[PDB]
């Protein structure tokens, strides 16, 4: 029963970021009916109602129009001009449903020289300087999972531009087409470095920054038993907390920022951190400003109290699922309904009466 | 002139994500008054006008309430507690406009045993099991810049929350309070790697998975010149085309998904990689669907056929900065205007009529 709740949303089966915007849409209480083609295991299916056609033929093709012309929003994530050739393209959309926000969530984007190109997130990444920032500087560049293409610079952009069209929708009337490329949004996901490279701030180097493992209060560290802590000390009084908790004597070390000295002041901090397991530093940083955690691994999440106590994460069945984000104080959203059986697309059709 | 034309945005002077979703925002057409403590060089301030004021005075809290009164959204990135001793918390604006969506940017939420407790991006990311799965496998968790907690999993949940909660205001007539908290944003950011875990298809074993460079056809590859591609050759077709453009023969490798035997499919196609320059590459796949990019560094980005042509980037005086994303058809964002100096505060109110 979130803030959502009442906005009818159309789906086009996909992969990635196009069902990952439908599930916050779901989770935050819209009604997302997806089209697949003719009981799902994957959560991210969520908060959804699965329909079926076959959207090559004239039969299905007018079951998906006489659902889109009720709905408020379309979620595809094909190739460029694969909607055009099917019927289904925003020209023929906006015939049967001029308030239809058009969201389309691709890599490379609507147009351009490899707007017809193959890609995965890496690739999407790799172009606009981002994966070259990532990872140890003496090693080659890591992908930071899909989580900064796919996800961060990808639906979070078709999120936001879906719900800022329905925003304009409120004094036009009528939606439009919303182009989501990953390898834009990643670059305005990525903007502050953008803006420190022009300042001096940041560099081209990998692995010599301040956020990206370079400095010495800014990285993880290996503990007695081969398990980790996250040091996020930046500002002065944070960083002397951690010395403190580490019972290191600051007039012993080099300064904080002196860049020179980095890896001696690494190796006394790794020194440091080697002498005790994790759950010890765990322990004295737990409820101090030091900016110093235990780095979790997935199955050990659902134990740490934090996460417990604000219920990030649900039960769904055999495994932990994040709950929905962000939280609303007047109309918040319910636990995600579980994946459902295949329903009757004219069940639907007259739920929404088209 | 994109689609929050029209769209008033307060925000509190902040770090991090408070300004980044402040920024998109603005890029998207919304005005957007930032209220700083009594010309910036921070390309992230793009798009607003800087009022100044001091908050802890009567007469500071006085015109910021009165400044609130006329604004859609208030955004506040302080610890829980902070706007509330100042007598600007959401009881105190409610007072004063009903309407108000107040978002206030976290990283371990409004409650909770850690809500008191300092941060940056890499300890939210330690505590919900992202971080530990990062990086190489035989090396600790190297943070994925401040992408993930910051941005992806933080400013980007800020706007969706701030968003979904004006379209649930065109039908209750009111506003509410958003609670974006970077340790749930990330976890909802991450839902397939939790979604995967629960099916087999993920574990926690870092640097050992599908997308987290555990597999040889995703991953990074060092050319002759120690310049890098990046691989994501998933689907078959897409593998064969670049063991294809490699000029191997697919009979004499070992097949795609033989886990068993990555270490022999990458040393090989480490060697055929090895044998030429990054430019090589880029020339052998540039029209193909083999998911096979050049690893481009911030300062060649600008060189890139598919960036230009796009105008993913716009020159700022000294340097690139990302264009708005998403896209839009009809309500077509603006380039940023540039950090502009402070102005009168009582300019602003005349302006809003406050």
């Amino acid at each position: 029963a979130g803030p959502l709740s009442g906005l009818r949303v159309v789906e086009l089966a996909g992969i990635g970021p196009g069902p990952h915007a439908a599930m916050i849409l779901g989770d935050l209480g819209a009604d997302v009916v997806r089209i697949d083609r003719p009981i799902s295991r994957d959560a991210m299916l969520r908060n959804r109602r699965i329909v079926t056609a076959d959207l090559k033929s004239d039969q299905g093709l007018e079951l998906a129009l006489k659902l889109i012309a009720k709905a408020d929003v379309l979620i595809e994530g094909y190739r460029p001009g694969v909607t055009e050739r099917l019927g289904l393209g925003p020209e023929e959309c906006a015939k049967v449903n001029d308030r239809l926000i058009y969201a389309r969530m691709t890599g490379w984007g609507q147009t351009g020289p490899r707007s017809q190109q193959a890609g995965h997130d890496i690739n999407y990444i790799s172009l606009n300087g981002i994966l070259h920032a990532i990872g140890r500087g003496d090693e080659r560049p890591v992908p930071p999972l899909n989580l900064v293409g796919d996800f961060g610079g990808g639906s979070m952009f078709l999120l936001v531009g879906i719900l800022a069209a329905l925003w304009e929708r409120q004094s036009s009337g009528k939606g439009q087409v919303v182009d989501a490329a990953m390898v834009d949004g990643s670059s305005v996901l990525i903007q502050m470095m953008w803006a420190m490279r022009a300042t001096g701030m940041w560099t081209d180097t990998r692995g010599a920054n301040m956020l990206d493992g370079g400095a010495p209060y800014y990285d993880t560290y290996e503990c007695a038993d081969g398990r980790y802590v996250a040091v996020g000390a930046i500002e002065p009084q944070f960083y002397a907390a951690m010395l403190a908790g580490l019972g290191l004597d600051a007039a012993e070390l080099p300064p904080q920022n002196d860049r020179a000295r980095w890896p001696e002041l690494r190796a006394l901090l790794t020194e440091a951190f080697a002498s005790h397991d994790r759950d010890h530093w765990g322990a004295v940083f737990a409820n101090s400003d030091a900016c110093v955690t235990p780095v979790l691994a997935f199955g050990e999440v659902h134990n740490e109290p934090h996460i417990i106590e604000r219920n990030t994460f649900y039960e769904a069945n055999g495994g932990w699922q994040p709950m929905p984000a962000p939280r609303f104080s007047r109309t918040a959203s319910s636990q995600p309904r579980p994946p459902a059986a295949t329903i009757d697309i004219e069940a639907v059709l007259t739920d929404w009466d088209g």
